[PDB]
C-alpha cells in the first residue's frame, strides 16, 4: 500500500 | 537540532 516503507525519510526529528 | 537523523522511521509513506 502506498510508497516506499515506513513514513518520513530517516528517524526521529531532526539531526542531533 | 531535534533528535535523532531526519524524519519519522523510514524512507516514503506506506509499505509499497
Amino acid at each position: 500500500v502506498g510508497a516506499x516503507a515506513x513514513v518520513x525519510w530517516x528517524w526521529x526529528w531532526x539531526w542531533x
